[PDB]
């Protein structure tokens, strides 16, 4: 609201003078402030250095700057982002004066860390990202209106049931002492609560503040709303879940984390991605609008011009010919001789490079060398050659020749060089590009590569915008935490906000989530304990792994849906009679439904006990049945290659006799019924033509690992080697014995022997930094800092055309793959009745049940008992218990009150009539029953209460449509579900046959709480594989070796581990893929639709104004509806203000009308007129042409009795 005080002048007229000058001085304060506050080393205690004292003393410039300028522009005005300033400088100048006697600012100070958004707020080059990004948040809000609830629902219900029950621990060794337990300390449980049991001499017994210094536990409602965050978060949940299992038992704790997981993330992590999806489509569609791949089309066929007349104006030199050698290095370029030859050198020249590998002798280097000289000269020649044919020019042109060019010069550099090591083996790293010169596989190769140019120039902006925000965090975490993270312990923490350096490093490990929870710890434990003021450090820790991961996906998609399209744009009568009939079918059907539950069911541990033993029985008799599939065999053999699998299954069934291996090659049963699912009819090309697909995407991260890492032993070889004695640096030095002292501790000499050892990930030869390379996807800064940025490459890289290739790959599924269905809407739609009271005592209640405030009162007696059984600590005084028991009864009769009263406003059938009716029904009885069982399992039935939060869902529209529709939707996606399960179950069955004895330790990965001994726990171990946690060490545990378990009775492990959990990691993968674009697209409708223009939610609401104004289950309306026509019609429909005494009823009598009586009209008639007027118009004459289109075309002909219009 400017004041526009326009005072003569003085006012104003100071800033004016000079803006474009004064501005920029401003800007650049900026950037010298953003790059003050990454000197400042955060200290221990209060040390300082002279330039963090002489940066105070900056900060005094900084603050005479900011304030001549604030007020200054205040004398001019006295809106938004200049309150950011303002705030700022307020803070500021008063932080410092008031320490300025003083001599705690931390907090008071570590706000300057928000003047770097004025590096936003001034330059409006990111600015229109920022809304964009910020406009784009804005319909899935709906969706952080659900995570919320969803946690909360699950902290509550969890704090309920494990809340106190984590505080024992195996504490002593009958002596007196602390934890024993090795380190890990879980949760252990009486010898009377079926929990882990201690053994040895060890005893269980209260105290253990936690189950990791108490922040993960359900007790107190705080940390259990936390636990669960940290646990849908998908980081740990496996572990949670460990420590809730040894403390309760094993029987129900997993199912509340599985459905927390399969309904916290995978359905929750698909609504983000369909709403941003849609987004991002309206505005490829507005760009499209602005007709640019048209002009990007245009561009190309020009760039084809030039080259179709650059050998034009090569051939214009023939009738001005030197130029014999003009001619012969066209034909040359031209002449494939040239092509393949150069092809040739380029790969033998590649393969130089790669020969490189450490200890190398003259054998090899000498060969290089000699190669490498050649080589060169090779090259040049070549393209000097090329020069002259080409236009010298257009050869400059095309990007490739002229970084060809470059570096070919590179090579010159390098060897008028040789006329450092590192400097020269960079230049041989820029010499990859003949590698791939040669262009292979350009089908591709050359797309990703104009592609990646295009994408990385696309999103430029984006990523700006992530970086500053990153440095915003950086240097609030060094303020932060920056220097509370001495623990006292010579551990070295990776994540540490010492520096800006480090500072990076931990906020990218957040953001990454490598270890992020870990890094709240640091913090939440630093400032403090883990008690109250000292978690407003976590409130932290958050905001960058929603903001950041929220930020970090907008950029990614980007990439996909907005560039790799743009970019990629008598007897056998008989038999038939039976075989046709249900019974060899649908019975058939069962015969091996049940039959899979054979292998399904199985002990694979103990030897014979008649449990695994008779169970061979079953087996010989479900195999007497599938020879009886042979009388159905020749039926009229030569959708039976099928029953080819049928004969192999048989087959190998009756070779049970006497073999093992092919007894565990029995799983292809459960397949038998995918057939028939697929046969529910509606491609085997399709599913060929996808895993095509994604082997040749296979081939392109391989390749791309072979040359990054061919860069790799350029650069890195013979840098890792060390010794055990850090004090030793030469291998001859490392040899003997030396000192160590456990956990520094002056008092414990250990005489361990020295030796010479190359680190992990040895690049010692290419081979060695391929599976490296492996293995990241699968010392501390000696040389480290810079490997690790090596590290996060391969990546980028990796996901950038992963994602290109298969995503835009993807969308020729959507090819295959709203006038009409509103039309629709309005025709084949009928009006609806209400439930009237018919007597006055049913009435009075009804007005009142049904009186808007009554609902009011209901919502806010909910939210009152869920904050009821939030307050739930581990120690509440007793009284408390009582009191929070007898509100518990309050409330449960308050809505016993509700239930009664209902019941007699609406009859009995009226109330149970409707879903929410009967679901509310429920909780009360079973509260009720509850309630009874106390007055006096018993916890199953308290819960319940919990439960009622979620009618608190069955509100908003905005929420309520959402979740209806991707629901119904979740029935759509069954091929790409039972596909999902049929693998569990296979790999499972496989898995406990081999990867079964291998005997339980609890030291190792394959513990009693993750092992392979029992379908059950075997589909959960698959499932944390899955949900991607750890599912590596859980492969290295299967592999041979391993002891075989006691009942068992190292002969176990088998080796497939490897083939096993990497192609189950693989085809999880995907099929997941599938089921989300899967869902999305099949939901694409909904996911983008301009609400401005009519679909169909906006259309029921007539129906509940109509029925409104409606008595019975009627249509045919009176005349006086000459008040209702407009009393309600949202602005979209109709008019909003407008008088609707206008011609609004002129207009409605000026169509003609269905030749009915006087009040025999339908609301179809008035319901698909306002449609019409709503959506395309006609006029007379084309009344006909209207009336046959829709007997004609919407749901073809439908025959209606629509007679006249409408
Ligand atoms: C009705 O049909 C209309 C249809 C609309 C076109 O749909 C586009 C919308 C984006 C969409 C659905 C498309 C392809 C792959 C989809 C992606 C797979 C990726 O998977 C993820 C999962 C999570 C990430 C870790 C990796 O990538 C998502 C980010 C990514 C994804 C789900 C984002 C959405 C993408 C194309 C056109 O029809 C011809
Ligand atoms: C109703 O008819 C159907 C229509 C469609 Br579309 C589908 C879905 N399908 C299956 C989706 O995935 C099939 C491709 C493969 C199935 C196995 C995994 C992941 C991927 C496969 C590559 C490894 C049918 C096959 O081609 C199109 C997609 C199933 C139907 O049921 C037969
Ligand atoms: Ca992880």
């Amino acid at each position: 609201l400017c004041l526009t005080l326009k005072n003569p002048i003085r006012r104003a007229c100071i800033s004016i003078v000079e803006w474009k000058p004064f501005e920029i001085i401003i800007l650049l304060t900026i950037f010298a402030n953003c790059v003050a506050l990454a000197i400042y080393i955060p200290f221990p205690e209060d040390d300082s250095n002279a330039t963090n004292s002489n940066l105070e003393r900056v900060e005094y410039l900084f603050l005479i700057i900011f304030t001549v300028e604030a007020f200054l522009k205040v004398i001019a005005y006295g809106n938004g982002w200049n309150l950011l300033d303002f705030i700022i400088v307020v803070v500021g100048l008063f932080s410092a004066i008031l320490e300025q006697a003083t001599k705690d600012v931390k907090a008071l100070r570590a706000f300057r860390v928000l003047r770097p958004l004025r590096l936003v707020s001034g330059v409006p080059s990111l600015q229109v990202v920022l809304n964009s990004i910020i406009k784009a948040m804005v319909p899935l809000l709906h969706i952080a209106l659900l995570v919320l609830f969803v946690i909360i629902i699950y902290a509550i219900i969890g704090l309920e049931l494990f809340m106190g029950k984590m505080h024992k621990t195996c504490y002593n060794q009958e002596g007196i002492a602390d934890v024993p337990a090795e380190d890990d300390p879980s949760p252990c449980a009486l010898e009377t609560g079926h929990g882990r049991q201690c053994q040895n001499g060890t005893v269980c017994k209260p105290g253990w503040d936690g189950p990791k210094h108490g922040i993960t536990n359900f007790d107190n409602f705080a940390f259990a709303m936390l636990t669960v965050f940290q646990c849908i978060t998908m980081e740990g949940w496996t572990d949670v879940l460990y420590w809730v299992n040894d403390a309760v038992g094993r029987d129900w704790p997993w199912i509340y984390f599985v459905t927390l997981i399969i309904i916290g993330s995978f359905f929750v992590l698909n609504l983000v991605l369909g709403v941003l999806s849609g987004e991002f489509s309206k505005e490829r569609e507005k760009a499209k609008a602005r007709g640019d791949f048209q002009k990007l089309r245009e561009k190309q066929q020009l760039e084809e011009d030039l080259k179709g007349y650059l050998d034009w104006i090569t051939q214009a030199e023939d009738i001005d010919p030197n130029r014999f050698c003009r001619r012969k290095c066209r034909a040359a370029v031209k002449s494939n001789v040239f092509y393949w030859l150069v092809i040739f050198l380029v790969f033998l020249n590649t393969l130089t490079i790669a020969s490189e590998h450490y200890n190398q002798p003259n054998w090899l280097t000498e060969v290089q060398d000699t190669a490498n000289k050649a080589l060169l000269a090779l090259f040049t020649a070549e393209m000097l050659l090329k020069m002259y044919s080409l236009g010298l020019q257009a050869y400059f042109v095309s990007l490739f020749n002229r970084f060809d060019c470059f570096v070919v010069c590179g090579g010159i550099l390098e060897t008028i060089l040789v006329e450092s090591p590192l400097g020269i083996s960079v230049l041989r790293c820029v010499r990859l590009l003949r590698i791939f010169k040669i262009t292979r596989y350009w089908n591709s190769l050359s797309n990703l590569v104009a592609s990646l140019l295009n994408s990385v120039r696309s999103i430029a902006s984006l990523l700006l915008l992530l970086f500053l925000f990153i440095i915003i965090f950086s240097l609030l975490g060094m303020q932060l935490f920056g220097g509370k993270f001495n623990f006292d312990e010579m551990q070295t923490r990776r994540s540490t906000f010492d520096n800006f350096p480090q500072s990076l490093l931990t906020v990218f490990q957040i953001l990454t989530g490598e270890d992020w929870n870990s890094v709240m710890y640091d913090g939440i434990m630093a400032y403090g304990g883990p008690s109250f003021p000292g978690m407003l450090v976590c409130i932290y820790f958050i905001i960058l792994f929603i903001c950041g991961n929220y930020i970090l996906l907008n950029v990614f998609l980007a990439i996909a849906v907005d560039n790799l399209a743009d970019a990629e744009s008598r007897f056998r009568l008989q038999c038939h009679r039976i075989v046709n009939d249900t019974i060899f079918t649908n019975l058939i059907l069962f015969f091996i439904l049940l039959s899979s539950i054979s292998l399904a069911a199985e002990d694979p541990v103990q030897h014979t006990s008649f449990r695994n033993h008779i169970l061979g029985n079953a087996d010989y008799v479900f195999t007497s049945i599938f020879t009886l599939e042979i009388i159905l065999k020749m039926t009229a053999y030569g959708f039976n290659i099928l029953d080819l699998l049928v004969v192999s299954v048989s087959l190998i069934s009756f070779g049970i006799q006497s073999s093992n291996v092919v007894k565990i090659l029995r799983v292809l049963r459960v397949l038998r019924p995918l057939r028939a699912i697929n046969r529910a009819k509606g491609v085997v090309q399709c599913v060929f033509v996808a895993i095509r697909t994604i082997g040749n995407i296979v081939i392109v991260t391989t390749l791309l690992q072979f040359m990054f890492a061919c860069i790799g032993v350029q650069l890195f070889k013979g840098k890792l080697y060390t010794c055990s004695d850090s004090s030793k640096q030469t291998e001859a030095e490392c040899k003997g014995n030396y000192i160590t002292y456990k956990d520094g501790e002056v008092d414990h000499p250990i005489i361990q022997p020295r030796s010479w050892e190359n680190s992990k990930f040895d690049f010692d030869n290419v081979l060695a930094a391929m599976m490296a390379l492996f293995t990241v996807s699968t010392p501390i800064y000696n040389y480290r800092v810079e490997i690790s940025i090596f590290f996060i490459i391969y990546i980028i890289i990796i996901a950038f055309f992963m994602m290109n290739i298969f995503v835009g790959f993807v969308i020729v599924t959507f090819q295959e793959q709203n006038q009409r269905q509103c039309v629709e809407y309005a025709l084949k739609a009928r009006p609806l009745r209400r439930y009237i009271p018919k007597n006055q005592h049913q009435y009075k209640v009804w007005y009142v049940v049904n009186s808007t405030y009554f609902e009011y009162l209901m919502f806010v007696l909910i939210l009152l008992n869920t904050i009821c059984l939030a307050m739930q600590h581990y120690g509440q005084s007793c009284l408390f218990k009582i009191a929070m028991n007898i509100l518990n009864m309050l409330f449960t009769g308050l809505f016993t009150v509700e239930m009664i009263l209902k019941l007699i406003a609406f009859k009995p059938k009226g109330y149970f009539s409707d879903p929410w009716n009967v679901f509310d029904f429920l909780i009360v009885i079973g509260s009720i029953i509850d309630v009874i069982l106390s007055e006096t399992s018993i916890t199953f039935f308290r819960l319940f209460r919990v439960m009622r939060l979620v009618k608190l869902l069955s509100r908003g529209e905005g929420i309520r449509t959402l979740l209806w529709t991707f629901i119904k939707s979740f029935q759509a996606l069954p091929y790409v579900a039972l596909l999902i399960v049929m693998l569990f179950f296979i790999y499972a069955v496989i898995g406990m046959q081999v990867f079964g004895k291998i005997a339980l330790n609890d030291t190792t990965e394959i513990n009693r709480n993750n092992n392979f001994q029992t379908f059950p726990q075997a589909v959960l171990l698959l499932f944390r594989c899955a949900t991607g946690e750890a599912w590596q060490d859980i492969m290295l545990a299967c592999m041979p070796g391993k002891k075989c378990a006691p009942e068992s009775e190292t002969p176990c492990g088998s080796s497939f581990a490897v083939f096993y959990f990497i192609s189950f990691y693989m085809l999880c993968a995907f099929l997941i893929i599938n089921l989300f674009v899967a869902v999305i697209m099949d939901n694409f409708d909904y996911l983008t639709r301009d609400w401005s223009i009519l679909g169909p939610h906006h259309l029921d609401e007539f129906k509940r104004i109509w029925a409104e104004y409606d008595p019975e289950a009627k249509g045919r309306i009176k005349h006086l509806d000459v008040v209702t026509l407009l009393r309600r019609i949202q602005p979209p429909l109709g008019f909003g203000k407008l008088c609707p005494h206008r011609v609004a009823c002129k207009r409605l009598v000026s169509m003609n009308m269905p030749l009915n009586s006087d009040g025999t009209v339908m609301f179809n008639a008035t319901l698909f007129a306002l449609v019409r007027t709503a959506l395309r118009i006609k006029t007379e004459g084309n009344l006909e042409q209207a009336n046959e289109e829709l007997r004609a075309i919407i749901k073809k002909i439908w025959k209606r009795t629509s007679m006249k219009l409408l």
